[PDB]
């Protein structure tokens, strides 16, 4: 049965069980999908250009810009002149970084069947192929 | 950076990175996403549940069922009764043959680097955390 071995229907039903478990726990930390992803890929980062944040986000670039708007309403990033850059404030670091803890433990328990040789196998392959396909 | 070797974000950008590339060319071939999904699901398929078909096409039930709607009117997939069942009708299977044919090409392409030992068992890991994960 294809889709059962078909790479990129793997790839998206793994994505998507996997995902689906930790947003739970961020929407009872107060945090949407996209501002979750916003704030954790900007924590403890130097300012980036809105164009990698639509990247490292995987969400469209004007979506991203809207929802800038309404993040650094609420203080949680700053948008700056280099192109434009973004990075998390002090603020928004405050409101993630527990919830950032909360993804590492369900990371860690979703891992810890594996093993760290095949974990590591995993994250390497993954790492790799991004960096393979990514513009 | 956390971004850079969190799983989650991990599977999402590479799962999008690798889908998009294969949309393109299912565009070119008449084929939006959804249709695609699921007329590649259910070649070669017993007719399964409708909620099996959401689970497997990573689709919310809702948006499958208005998809079925079309998708049966233009005679490309059969509702039946057991729940529904779906199935693939011949005149969708001719229609989807040709660009499952182009998936496993481009598969193949993006897993050749890697060789048949690394490819296997990203397959395998993914097959096993979605089976741990499923509900
Ligand atoms: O939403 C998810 O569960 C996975 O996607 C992500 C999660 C965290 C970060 Cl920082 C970036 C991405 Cl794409
Ligand atoms: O859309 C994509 O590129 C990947 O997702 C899929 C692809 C094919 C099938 Cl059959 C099922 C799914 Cl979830």
């Amino acid at each position: 049965r294809f889709v059962d071995d078909y790479l990129p229907a793997l790839l998206a039903q793994a994505s998507q069980l996997i995902s689906s478990e930790f947003h739970e726990v961020a929407r009872q930390h107060g945090f949407s999908v996209s501002e979750w992803r916003v704030m954790a890929s900007l924590a403890g980062s130097e300012p980036i250009s809105i164009g990698q944040l639509a990247q490292v986000t995987v969400t469209k670039q004007p979506t991203v810009t809207r929802l800038l708007d309404r993040m650094e309403a609420r203080g949680q990033v700053e948008r700056l002149p280099h192109i434009t850059l973004v990075r998390i404030t002090r603020k928004g670091l405050k409101a993630v970084e527990h919830l950032m803890e909360l993804a590492r433990e369900h990371e860690r328990r979703v891992l810890e069947p594996f093993g760290l040789r095949r974990a590591e196998e995993l994250k390497q392959t993954l790492r790799q192929m991004i960096d393979l396909h990514v513009h």
